[PDB]
């Protein structure tokens, strides 16, 4: 029934887990109260069955949309931040943690994808989609091409089809209408034709997925990507001269790219959430705590505005931020996950040949409405 007294907090292997347990030296520095930080294997699927029996850590961190499903269940405790501390974070960041109008767990970063440019090959990047044929045309003069990203997966190719209107669930005050749905409307439609038709026109290859997109870039092979900012630390060592900026624009309109928002809940059968509370807000989410565990391993770009403004120095991490804003939270409902899987087809089909571009979002709308 989870030990009173101290703090168990639980972040997976992947994240700055030497960082934070920093952190937490401060924490029991000022306190007295000892912070154990783990990182146990499968912690996504390990926490919702020992939450469950009352057991658990008192903290948890994962992005925000699998803790729909953990709010759901009753697993995360209400936090309590005054409006003081609210203001202290971007306010898109505190849309992901909300479920069924109560805010249940803390923003701590933020990441989307972003534009990634070859330098020397193209020191001057297309503000639109619209202009990437042409400037194909002129790279494949010199053997190069002008884009490669991954279009086996939705959440790469949703970017461009979201911009002149697509998007997945109608978030009106506070929560999400899983009745509207927009992927078989106009702008949906107009975004994944032009997809279509830089297939259609050679500039693309219905084939190209993220390892076959990355490593042309690497070697220099191809002007352009789009990626996120775990992606960096995997170009950086190839040594290629390349930028970070905001996603194209199409039809004059803003690329939409989801964010995924790193969170932190308290277990609802801890009985150490004050604590908790004060660890987060006043050890965690500052300059000196977060810069702690970035410093160990990149958390990309920030909730906290005053840190985030900081690490915003990096051009890569400001267009990160530029198009996270300009994007939409990836909900953290049930249905989001029938989105993913009808839209991931509907993209691979209309891409093949194998459906037209209005049949192949017209099924997947039918499904994602069921
Ligand atoms: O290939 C590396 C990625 O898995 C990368 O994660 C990032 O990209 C995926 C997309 O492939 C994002 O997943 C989201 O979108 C897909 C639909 O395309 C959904 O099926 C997922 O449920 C949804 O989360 C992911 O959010 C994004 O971080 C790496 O894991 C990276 O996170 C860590 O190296």
């Amino acid at each position: 029934a989870i030990e009173e007294g101290k703090l168990v907090i639980w972040i997976n292997g992947d994240k700055g887990y030497n960082g934070l347990a920093e952190v937490g030296k401060k924490f029991e520095k000022d306190t007295g109260i000892k912070v154990t930080v783990e990182h146990p294997d499968k912690l996504e699927e390990k926490f919702p069955q020992v939450a469950a029996t009352g057991d658990g850590p008192d903290i948890i961190f994962w992005a925000h949309d699998r803790f729909g499903g953990y709010a759901q269940s009753g697993l995360l405790a209400e936090i309590t931040p005054d409006k003081a501390f609210q203001d202290k974070l971007y306010p898109f960041t505190w849309d992901a943690v909300r479920y069924n109008g109560k805010l249940i767990a803390y923003p701590i970063a933020v990441e989307a994808l972003s534009l990634i440019y070859n330098k020397d090959l193209l020191p001057n990047p297309p503000k639109t989609w619209e202009e990437i044929p042409a400037l194909d045309k002129e790279l494949k003069a010199k053997g190069k091409s002008a884009l490669m990203f991954n279009l086996q997966e939705p959440y790469f190719t949703w970017p461009l089809i979201a911009a002149d209107g697509g998007y997945a669930f109608k978030y009106e005050n506070g929560k999400y209408d899983i009745k509207d749905v927009g992927v078989d409307n106009a702008g949906a439609k107009a975004g994944l034709t032009f997809l279509v038709d830089l297939i259609k026109n050679k500039h693309m290859n219905a084939d190209t997925d993220y390892s076959i997109a990355e490593a042309a870039f690497n070697k220099g092979e191809t002007a352009m990507t789009i990626n996120g900012p775990w992606a960096w630390s995997n170009i950086d060592t190839s040594k290629v001269n390349y930028g970070v900026t905001v996603l194209p624009t199409f039809k004059g309109q803003p690329s939409k790219p989801f964010v995924g928002v790193l969170s932190a809940g308290i277990n609802a059968a801890s009985p150490n959430k004050e604590l908790a509370k004060e660890f987060l807000e006043n050890y965690l989410l500052t300059d000196e705590g977060l810069e702690a565990v970035n410093k160990d391993k990149p958390l990309g770009a920030v909730a906290l505005k005053s840190y985030e403004e900081e690490l915003a120095k990096d051009p890569r991490i400001a267009a990160t931020m530029e198009n996270a804003q300009k994007g939409e939270i990836m909900p953290n409902i049930p249905q989001m996950s029938a989105f993913w899987y009808a839209v991931r087809t509907a993209v691979i089909n209309a891409a093949s040949g194998r459906q037209t571009v209005d049949e192949a979002l017209k099924d997947a709308q039918t499904r994602i409405t069921k």
